[PDB]
């Protein structure tokens, strides 16, 4: 075979017979200041391709390389970042090729494993940390994974995963491919025809650099598009905390969380033996027991382990943040959220040697955002005084005061809050109280809890009825996150709003925790519902601890404008304490 091995010095396997090495003059203005015109050798395909879309590209070896190559880059503002890895998991792959897409140039395509010399990457480390230079990508979580593990700090990242998914209001669940992007907002249907390419082979094929290539070069244009869609609809604050979530994001899933054996496979056996005893073994008794530890048993205690990174002892689990009707953060294998909420369980989870937990939590973020967007006189000024709704609302329906309030009065205010905020009647009410607090709280009492507190909180009777008035399916979020409903829901509408500022106000700590908490080198550990966890070394610990509240409290401050936030923190060696 001639014509296979016609380019084997470039380390690219020429199987169709399509591919053109063409050596010709390039029209830079770089060098000082002069326009310099210099000479390189690129490739093409030989069979035309329908749409216009660039196809031509350099590809780079510690064999073949030009300098002047690197002066493509100066005076740049965009380019399209793309790689191609030898698999999935960055822990146990590696990068094959990383291409740079420049507007009406060629695509550059850095090929790692023929590479040897380091000066060659300067210019592509050069343009990846540079904070003025966006870099567009499609999944950027994936490969800002990679790049940052195999230690290439970027910056500045646009991903266009995001802005399609965003642009689309939450109401659809798939048609989110690049060829789906392109083929809607381009309006060109890619030739696709990408079979599972091997990348782990030193034989580049042909076809897959070609197409590879075009994945970056459509990333121009839909980013122009895309970008143009977002300043319309109004979504620039969302993409901005998004996108400047990713590198946060990729540091919770690199550090992943540590976890001790011992104490896990001991809670395994003697959770493992109640079990047995219960199965050995009212109605009550052996019913909720045995499944309870059945769950706890089966469905968590045995299925840790599937995750547990074995020399590591450490768990990576899969964060997604657009996964969420809500907009909240999601997890996945293991689902983070879905571990049970006690002490004993959590306290498997520990920091490393030098190291401690800070975990800090959201006081009431749900009723204070809800106060604020409802602008409730008496919300916001029982906040600004300090006080607790539910002490608030236990004053209210028992008429006592504020030494004359009890534990039980706050209990039943709980359930009356938590359920009438949302909206709901005093018979759902009742059933809502009886089964979550077990309160055996008559109609007529429930019937007067709930006209003494729509009574009072005016502000939310005019919430609820202008969202029940007037039946929207479009709603909005502090950080103007659009959603469609697909029919009109009075929960779910007033739900929204909340659950999505929280979840922005989640983001936006995690950006500038991820950005405050680098001089101490403070690790991201986890974030669930209203919880964060940092990893610190023992020495930053006040540090660490005012950073983390500073931190969350300007997030909060940042959407709220007229309500204090509690963070309440606390630095542990365990998840529970
Ligand atoms: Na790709």
């Amino acid at each position: 075979d001639e014509i296979t091995k016609k380019y084997i010095k470039d380390n690219i396997i020429n199987v169709d017979d399509n591919i053109i090495k063409k050596k010709d003059i390039f029209k830079l203005k770089n060098e000082n200041n002069e326009i310099t015109e210099c000479a390189f050798e690129y490739f093409e395909s030989k069979k035309k391709f329908d749409d216009d879309i660039e196809s031509r590209f350099f590809i780079i070896n510690d064999n073949n390389y030009n300098e002047n190559i690197n002066l493509i880059y100066k005076d740049i503002k965009y380019c399209g970042l793309n790689i191609q890895t030898t698999g999935l998991e960055v822990f146990d792959e590696n990068i094959r090729l990383i291409q740079i897409a420049v507007e009406n140039y060629p695509v550059i395509i850095y090929d790692m494993f023929n590479i040897n010399k380091k000066d060659i990457l300067d210019g592509l480390r050069k343009v990846l940390e540079n904070k003025n230079i966006i870099k567009i990508i499609q999944n950027g979580k994936f490969d800002a994974k990679f790049l940052l593990h195999n230690n290439f700090k970027i910056e500045n990242i646009f991903d266009t995963y995001i802005a399609s998914k965003l642009l689309d209001k939450n109401k659809n669940m798939y048609g989110f491919k690049l060829n789906n992007i392109v083929e809607k907002y381009l309006n060109v249907i890619l030739d696709k025809q990408q079979q599972n390419s091997v990348w782990n082979n030193s034989l580049l094929n042909n076809n897959q650099l070609f197409y590879a290539a075009r994945d970056s070069s459509c990333l121009l244009k839909l980013y122009k598009k895309l970008k143009e869609e977002i300043k319309k609809e109004n979504l620039h604050i969302v993409n901005d905390i998004e996108n400047k979530c990713i590198l946060p994001i990729c540091d919770m899933e690199l550090n992943g969380i540590k976890v001790d054996l011992e104490n896990l496979q001991k809670s395994t056996n003697e959770i493992l033996n109640e079990l047995n005893i219960e199965k050995d073994n009212e109605e009550i008794i052996s019913l909720r027991n045995y499944r309870r530890l059945y769950k706890l048993y089966s469905a968590f205690y045995l299925k840790l382990p599937l995750h547990i990174n074995t020399k590591t002892n450490k768990i990576h689990t899969t964060f997604n943040q657009l996964k969420t009707f809500s907009g909240r953060f999601s997890s996945e294998k293991p689902n983070l959220q879905q571990i049970p909420r006690q002490k004993n369980i959590r306290e498997i989870f520990i920091p490393n040697d030098n190291n401690i937990f800070i975990i800090a939590d959201f006081k009431q973020i749900e009723l204070k955002i809800a106060a604020e967007i409802t602008n409730d006189e008496i919300m916001l000024k029982a906040y600004n005084n300090n006080i607790d709704l539910h002490t608030l609302t236990a004053s209210i329906i028992t008429k006592k005061n504020i030494p004359d309030i009890n534990k039980e009065d706050r209990h039943i205010a709980k359930a009356i809050n938590f359920g009438l905020i949302y909206g709901m009647n005093y018979v759902n009410l009742k059933n809502y109280a009886n089964t979550y607090y077990g309160l055996n709280m008559s109609l007529d009492q429930c019937l007067y809890f709930y006209n003494s507190f729509f009574e009072h909180y005016k502000g939310i009777y005019k919430w609820h009825n202008q969202v029940k008035q007037k039946r929207a399916l479009q709603y909005s979020t502090l950080s103007n996150r659009k959603v469609i409903f697909p029919y009109f829901s009075f929960t779910k509408a007033l739900n929204y709003p909340v659950q999505g500022t929280c979840a922005d106000i989640l983001k936006l700590a995690l950006v500038d925790l991820y950005d405050n908490l680098k001089d101490i080198n403070g690790k991201i550990i986890l974030c669930v519902h209203d919880e964060i966890i940092i990893e610190v070394n023992k020495k930053f610990q006040e540090e660490a601890l005012k950073i983390l509240v500073q931190s969350m409290e300007n997030s909060a401050s940042y959407f709220l404008k007229k309500v204090k936030c509690e963070v309440s923190v606390k630095i542990a060696e365990n998840w529970g304490s």
